[PDB]
């Protein structure tokens, strides 16, 4: 198994590079198919526009000390490492809300404080690299093993939800911001952006990302359907995403008056603010000496940042590499965990973002590669040059402007939907809730349908949504950043409440490790 | 069979009343069930809105002298008759395309020729009620026997394709009258309609369109779906396009700023123009003294608009009333061309249009009361209430016009596109259609596919392509009337053709009467 105890200093590590490197060539050569490169065209737009939406935020909140220019040169620089050296490349590494509240909420207490953030990161880095080896020595990743089902499922589906809530809050933005009027006034500047509401702007966006999320859906259908020869059907089914958005990037170009949000990069290679920072940050201080407490107590962050990276990171690397899945290479927690949070405590010293393995666009990317047939799954395509080209294209993102510039994130919320409901396909709590509303008559034939009560089974279902209920909770309050304390709690429950509640035969059949 | 002939004088109408009229108990008491009152709801509005836009275009073709007015009492007056007497109350009694084309064209000629077009029609009636006499006396409707099914694909195709090329042609209009457009003067009229341009409405209309429609889908998959309790689900199935509506006329009425085009009927029940005509117009010249010559020569178009009505009606009520489908009561051709084409002639008299019965109506009449199983069709309900009601509303619409003020027509375009594909629902040409991008590994186990070869198979709805082809060439051209005649021609390719260029066998198998 991949989370034994070794016992020998750094075994975990050695043993994940002995496991996956004789596979190498494997992982480079089995991204000469069509399905690959149609995932990369898919995990591009996926891994980029979070990197402008996120990128954003922080120079919004952080005064430009980190904002669109060091996301887009972190999440490619870390890619192109991690697609290489990573012992999961299928994990697309990148920065996510749970680091976005975490930096914003480290600003508002530096500002507080009189500290130089874009410092005091480095310092919090610092501790990311001496926790990590720390763990990685005494095979601190094995834990992975305890990581159960339920928790997985709350974590793929919690995860879900969220990319779901956030992609249509998205949309809701652009009615809010360009409202339906009787009356639009023109004497209006649009060189930064629309300053008023314009007309037309907000339905063709609906339109736009309608027309994308239908044109995915129906490909999605038409890749398993009957229709057409079976080689052209595959390739039409496997560039699903790529055609989606083309024809709807070609409807909004083709449309010349209406006004709607195109993707937005800076002008070239450059620190967001030059006034503030450079490329390389000073620990002792940049400008005003750093004080001595917090060299030192920049660890209690680090320790926070670093669980938030960890229940991240490994838990999407559990969810990709499941057994029901055809996953051939393996997995490598040890290495994965030592690459992720090691290349970000080192990009804080660049004043870049530190990152993690998002699960969504890492499922997403997994859930692009993995073949159907008849229907089950037959062999996932598991390769490097996927990871990297995605990571490459982020980099090269500032210089392909002119292509980007007519994209709506209109079309791209569309896409975003589909990779919300995407994402469920494989979860057996989503599988379960589907099994509330049907009669008990039509479940499906599964071991805990067959083998547990319909009465029973719906209750530990119920259990994990109270789970939810309460997760989701702590995302809107404050303390959100207490949200992996709750999530490492649920293990707690499945190993103490859900046994003392529930019969043996029940949670093996119900939480099993595989199908 | 329905379509013997008797010998006896009148026999094929007597045996029509013989054949129903003993279970006019039973097209009473088959009303009681929720998903004829669903039926009355989705075919008042499908009967409804064709009265309103063909009224309209009458109107303005015809300077008031037949309107929306005349229509709807036509429509409202021959549905109540034709639902108590008709020997196919499932036959919806309606104007179409064909009778707009005559009634302008002999408008066009009467203007020319120095005609008083209202009364004009009224000769034209009187041989409409001595024709249809002269036929029903012969048992003339047995020809029905002789319409194949090969014909009444063609007719089922041709229509369904008119009907959706419609309800698009009706949505780009509001693209051509409200463009996506820089600026909009707000310095504009909107007492008649909008006089120049507006923003939002285009774009909300086509989100009304494709929101009824998709509600309307996903409520025909939700049906037949394995979701929510067998007594709550077929109830929401049933209640599929009341509810695919009631959404989205609601969604429209919650945004305030926005206009968008809404059902408008009349002030009150009076003529259109008062000045041209009266209720009752009179055969020998209203104002000026009709000439004689026209009088007998009105026999002409008579014998043209019998034929329109004939192959309407007829053909119409051999694919409702088709074995495949559960048809425990049968037809009566004999008694429904009578009424249909006698009334219509009467209906003259009053300045009022003669109708048909319209095959979309009417087909998705039968389908919305044909019950599904398991699928396949278990008992149709088959009653006289459902078109006597959808009769009786399209009579009340004038009345009832604060209900009808808040319905948008793009929510009506959603659910005519969907009883488009609704209509295609139980068509082998279509079916057939399908198979031409199927591979031939995949073809669906039918006698035609078994029996027959696959690439002689796909000739065969390869020629029915060459037909529809010219029958849709000869729509679009000034020769639009001459559409009946060309269909009437479809029988002698069946006939001598087909047969000659094929072998019997495959004929049996492609051409059946039952399945
Ligand atoms: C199970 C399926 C149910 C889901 C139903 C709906 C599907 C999702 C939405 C539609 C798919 C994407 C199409 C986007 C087209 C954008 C139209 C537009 O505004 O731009 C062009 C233009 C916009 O104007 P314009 O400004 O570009 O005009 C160009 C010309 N100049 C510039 C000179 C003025 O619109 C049109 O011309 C009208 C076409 C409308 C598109 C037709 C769709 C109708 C909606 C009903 C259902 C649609 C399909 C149903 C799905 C299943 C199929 C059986
Ligand atoms: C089978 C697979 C594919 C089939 C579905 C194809 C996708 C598109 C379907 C077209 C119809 C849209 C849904 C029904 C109608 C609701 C829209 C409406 O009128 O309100 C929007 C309204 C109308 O615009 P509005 O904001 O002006 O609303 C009025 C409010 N004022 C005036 C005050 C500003 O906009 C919203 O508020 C947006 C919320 C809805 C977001 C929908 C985005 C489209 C994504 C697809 C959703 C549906 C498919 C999901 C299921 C299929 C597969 C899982
Ligand atoms: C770029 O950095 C400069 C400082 O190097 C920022 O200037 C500060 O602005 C904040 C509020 O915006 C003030 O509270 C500070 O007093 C300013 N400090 C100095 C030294 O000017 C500036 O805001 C930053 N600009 C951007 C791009 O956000
Ligand atoms: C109502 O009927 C009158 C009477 O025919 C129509 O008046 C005619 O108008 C047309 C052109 O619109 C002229 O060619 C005729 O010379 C007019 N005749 C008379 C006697 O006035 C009038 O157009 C009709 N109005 C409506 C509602 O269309
Ligand atoms: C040295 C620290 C601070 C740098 C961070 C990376 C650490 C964890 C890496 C760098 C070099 C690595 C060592 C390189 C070679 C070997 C020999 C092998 O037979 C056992 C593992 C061992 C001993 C590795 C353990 C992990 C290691 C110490
Ligand atoms: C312009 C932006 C918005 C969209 C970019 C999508 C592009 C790169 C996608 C959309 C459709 C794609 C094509 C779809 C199918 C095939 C056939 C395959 O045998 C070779 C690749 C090829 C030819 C793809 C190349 C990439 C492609 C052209
Ligand atoms: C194809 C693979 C190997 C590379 C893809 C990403 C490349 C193009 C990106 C990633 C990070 C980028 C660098 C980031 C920062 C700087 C500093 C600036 O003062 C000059 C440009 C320079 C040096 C960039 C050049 C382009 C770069 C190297
Ligand atoms: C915060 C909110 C949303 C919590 C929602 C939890 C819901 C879905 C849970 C809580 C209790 C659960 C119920 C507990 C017991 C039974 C009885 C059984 O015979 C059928 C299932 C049924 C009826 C469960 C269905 C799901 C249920 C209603
Ligand atoms: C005005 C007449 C001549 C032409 C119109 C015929 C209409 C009114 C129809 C409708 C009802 C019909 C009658 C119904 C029943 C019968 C009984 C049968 O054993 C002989 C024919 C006879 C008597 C029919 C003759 C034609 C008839 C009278
Ligand atoms: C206002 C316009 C646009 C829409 C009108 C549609 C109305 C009449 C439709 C939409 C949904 C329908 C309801 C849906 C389901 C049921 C349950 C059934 O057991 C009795 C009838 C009843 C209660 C229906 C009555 C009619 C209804 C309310
Ligand atoms: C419920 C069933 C029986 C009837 C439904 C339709 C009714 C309401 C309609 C059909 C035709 C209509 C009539 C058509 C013409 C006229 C002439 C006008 O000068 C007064 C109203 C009057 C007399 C209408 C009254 C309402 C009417 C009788
Ligand atoms: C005028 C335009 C619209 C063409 C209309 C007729 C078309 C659809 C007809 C004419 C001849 C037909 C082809 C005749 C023979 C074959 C060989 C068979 O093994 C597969 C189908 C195929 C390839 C047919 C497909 C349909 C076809 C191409
Ligand atoms: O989802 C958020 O907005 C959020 C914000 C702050 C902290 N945690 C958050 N949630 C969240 C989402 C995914 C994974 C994790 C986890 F890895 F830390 F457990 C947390
Ligand atoms: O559909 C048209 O545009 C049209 C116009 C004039 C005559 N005939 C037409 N077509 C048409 C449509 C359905 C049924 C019939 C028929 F019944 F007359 F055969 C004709």
């Amino acid at each position: 198994d991949p989370l034994q105890q070794t016992g020998q200093l750094f075994g975990g590590l050695v043993r994940d590079i002995r496991r996956r490197y004789p596979y190498y060539l494997s992982d480079i050569t089995d991204a000469f198919s069509p399905q690959v490169l149609a995932a990369v065209i898919f995990i591009y737009f996926a891994a980029l526009s979070p990197a402008i939406t996120f990128g954003g935020l922080l120079g919004e909140k952080t005064r430009n000390q980190m904002g669109v220019s060091e996301l887009l040169i972190s999440t490619a620089v870390q890619g192109i490492l991690f697609a290489l050296l990573g012992a999961q490349p299928l994990l697309v590494v990148g920065f996510s809300g749970p680091l976005l509240v975490f930096e914003e909420a480290f600003f508002s207490f530096c500002e507080t404080n009189g500290l130089e953030y874009i410092v005091g990161r480095v310092w919090i880095g610092f501790w990311l690299i001496l926790l990590v080896v720390l763990v990685v020595a005494f095979e601190g990743s094995f834990l992975v093993r305890f990581i159960s089902r339920y928790t997985q499922e709350i974590f793929s589906f919690l995860i879900s939800l969220i990319f779901i809530y956030e992609t249509f809050s998205k949309l809701i933005k652009i009615f809010q911001d360009h409202p339906l009027q009787k009356t639009y006034n023109y004497n209006v500047l649009m060189v930064p952006k629309p300053q008023g509401p314009l007309p037309n702007t907000a339905l063709l966006s609906l339109v736009l990302m309608a027309g994308t999320f239908f044109f995915a859906m129906m490909l999605r259908k038409f890749k398993n359907s009957s229709y057409f020869p079976g080689k052209l059907r595959r390739v039409i089914g496997d560039f699903g995403v790529p055609i989606s958005i083309l024809i709807m990037v070609l409807v909004d170009f083709f449309i010349q008056d209406t006004y709607t949000q195109k993707l937005s990069v800076p002008d070239g290679f450059k620190v967001s603010n030059s006034s503030a920072r450079g490329w390389v940050i000073h620990p002792l201080g940049l400008r005003s000496e750093f004080p001595i407490w917090m060299m030192f107590a920049s660890a209690l962050p680090a320790l926070l940042v670093f669980i938030l990276i960890f229940l991240e990171s490994q838990i999407t690397t559990l969810i990709v590499s499941k057994p029901e899945r055809k996953m051939v290479k393996g997995s490598g927690f040890h290495l994965d965990l030592l690459l992720v949070v090691g290349m970000g405590g080192v990009a804080a010293l660049f004043g870049m973002p530190w990152l993690s393995a998002t699960t969504v666009r890492s499922v997403t990317h997994a859930n692009a590669l993995t073949v159907m047939g008849k229907a089950q799954i037959q062999e996932v395509k598991e390769q490097r040059i996927s990871g990297l080209l995605v990571a490459v294209l982020v980099g090269l993102s500032i210089l392909m402007e002119p292509i980007l510039s007519r994209i709506p994130l209109a079309v791209l919320f569309g896409i975003f939907l589909y990779m919300g409901v995407t994402s469920l396909s494989g979860i057996q709590l989503f599988d379960r809730i589907l099994l509330l509303f049907k009669p008990p008559k039509y479940h499906p034939d599964v071991p805990y349908v067959k083998r547990v009560k319909t009465w029973r089974m719906h209750l530990f279902t119920g259990i994990q949504i109270i789970c939810l209920a309460v997760l989701w909770v702590v995302k809107s309050t404050p303390a959100s950043l207490a949200l992996p304390f709750v999530l490492i709690l649920t293990v707690p429950l499945r190993r103490v409440l859900l046994p003392l509640i529930f019969r043996n035969v029940e949670l093996q059949c119900l939480d099993a490790d595989d199908a």
